[PDB]
C-alpha cells in the first residue's frame, strides 16, 4: 500500500465533509431562524434534519473538540444539567423545543450555534486530514455510537436518535467506500466483509422505519433490540481499525 | 442485574478516580516545579509517572470534555501545530522538554496545567458518575488506543506511549473488577472471557518491557506488532461495550 494512494480518497472525502458543512450552514440557518421567528412546529420538524450533516462529518469530531462541545454537548456532560446557562448548542435549543414546548430565550443560543457552525465550517476549510484520523476517527464513532449513544443519551428530548445513528453510519460507510479500491487489492475477502457488516446494521435500523417512511422514536426500541445493534455496530468500530492497520496507517 | 446493585461498584469507582486523582495532584506538583525550576533532565523523568494517574482515569473522560483538552490535546489537533497559542498541557510541555531540551517559555504553560489538574479534581468530586459513562465511556477509550493512539500520536516527542496504555487497561480492569460480582451471576462464562481477553493484552505489553523493568519507547515497536496490539484491545472494547448491555444500562 503506498501511502500516494490515500490521497485521492482524502481529497475525496474533504469534498463530502465540505458539502455537509454547506447542508449544515445552509440547514442551520433555516434551523435558527425559525427558532428566533418562535415557530416552534417547524423548528422541530427541521431538527432531525439540520442535524443529519453533522452526525455525517463526525467521524473527524477530534479534529474540533471544542466546537464539538459547543455545538453538541449533552445536558450530562454538564455539572447542573439542562438548566445550566453555559449548555448551549442543538441539545439546548432541544430542549426548549421538544421538552418544554418553547422558543423561550433561544435566541442567542441559536445566534451562538450558528456562528459555531460557520466556524467550524472555516476551521475544517484550512484543515488537512491525515488519513489516520479520519479511519481511526470512524472506528472511535462507532464504539460511541454502540457503548454511549446504545440508550438514547444523544436525544433525551426528541428521541429522534435513530435519524442520527443512521447519519453516522452514512458518515463512516463514505470512508469506508472511498478506500476500499487500496484495501481490495491484497484484501478483498475482508473489504466484502467490511460492506457485509454495514449492509447487517443498515437493515437492522431500517427495521424501526414508520409507514410513511420516518423513523421511530428511540423509546419504542427495546432493551434485546439495542443490546443487539450495539453489537452489530461494534463490529463495525473492530473493522475500521483493522482497516487503518492493512492501509500501513498504524507507522 | 437492578440498578440499586450498580451503587456501590459506582461509589467504589469514584474512590478509585478520587485516589487517582490525589495521586494526579502530587505529581503534578512536583512535575510542574521542575518545569518551572528550569530542570529540564528532572522534569522528564517525571512526565510518564505523572501522566499515569490522568491515564487511568480516562473512562470517564467525556465528563470533563473542556478539561481534558486543556490538559492533554496534542499538537496535531490544533490548526498551527505545536506553535498554536491554544496548544496547553502535558504535551505542550512535553514538546519543550523533549524535543527542544528546554523549559524556557514553559512555567506560565506548567502554571495552567496546575489550575486545570486542580480544577479537574474539584469538578469530579461534586459530580455524579452514572455507571453507563464509567463503562460506555471505557469501551471508548479501548477503541480511542486501538484506532486513534496505536501510531504513537499521544507523546509525539518522549514517545512513553506504552506507559499510558498500560494505565488506560488497567483503569478499564477496574472497572471490569468491581463489575464482575454482578455479571457473574448469570454471565459466568463471559465474565472470565473478558479476564482472559485482558491478561492477553497486559502479556502483550510486558513483551515489551526492558531489562530494568521500565518500558521500550514506542518506536521500537514494529508495525506488525502494532496491528496486533489493536487487535486485541479492539477485543476489550466489544467485552465492554457488551457488559454496558449485560448490566441493563442500555434503558
Amino acid at each position: 500500500v503506498a501511502p500516494l494512494d490515500l490521497v485521492q480518497p482524502i481529497s475525496d472525502y474533504k469534498i463530502y465533509v465540505s458539502e455537509n458543512l454547506q447542508t449544515l450552514v445552509r440547514d442551520t440557518r433555516e434551523f435558527t431562524n425559525a427558532v428566533k421567528a418562535g415557530d416552534v412546529a417547524k423548528a422541530k420538524k427541521l431538527f432531525a434534519s439540520t442535524r443529519m450533516s453533522y452526525e455525517r462529518i463526525e467521524p473527524i469530531a477530534e479534529l474540533f473538540s471544542d466546537l464539538d462541545a459547543s455545538i453538541d454537548s449533552r445536558a450530562d456532560d454538564h455539572e447542573k444539567a439542562e438548566k445550566d446557562p453555559a449548555f448551549f448548542g442543538f441539545h439546548r435549543i432541544e430542549y426548549g423545543l421538544f421538552a418544554q414546548n418553547s422558543a423561550k430565550g433561544l435566541a442567542p443560543v441559536a445566534d451562538k450555534l450558528m456562528a459555531d457552525v460557520l466556524e467550524l465550517q472555516k476551521r475544517i476549510r484550512g484543515l488537512t486530514f491525515p488519513p489516520e484520523k479520519v479511519v481511526g476517527g470512524a472506528a472511535v464513532l462507532m464504539e460511541e455510537v454502540a457503548a454511549t449513544k446504545i440508550s438514547g443519551e444523544e436525544d433525551r428530548y426528541s428521541h429522534t436518535d435513530l435519524w442520527d445513528f443512521q447519519a453516522n453510519f452514512e458518515g463512516a460507510k463514505k470512508i469506508v467506500d472511498l478506500f476500499r479500491p487500496l484495501v481490495v487489492k491484497d484484501n478483498r475477502a475482508f473489504a466484502d466483509k467490511v460492506d457485509a457488516n454495514f449492509d447487517t446494521v443498515f437493515k437492522t435500523l431500517a427495521k424501526y422505519r414508520t409507514a410513511d417512511g420516518g423513523f421511530e422514536l428511540y423509546g419504542k426500541l427495546s432493551e434485546r433490540d439495542r443490546k443487539v445493534l450495539a453489537g452489530r455496530v461494534n463490529t463495525l468500530a473492530e473493522d475500521l481499525s483493522k482497516m487503518r492497520g492493512l492501509l500501513g496507517l498504524d507507522l
